[PDB]
């Protein structure tokens, strides 16, 4: 019910998956897109 904050402090590790992971796609995607079409004007 209360208890230690388990899944948060979880999350905390594995925020190097929702959060880097996530975020580094989107800097992927966002470079590579980005950047095929600032490669083309």
């Amino acid at each position: 019910s209360e208890e230690p904050p388990i899944s948060l402090d979880l999350t905390x590790h594995l925020a190097r998956e929702v959060l880097e992971m996530a975020r580094a796609e989107q800097l992927a995607q966002q470079a590579h897109s980005n950047r095929k079409l600032m490669e083309i004007i």
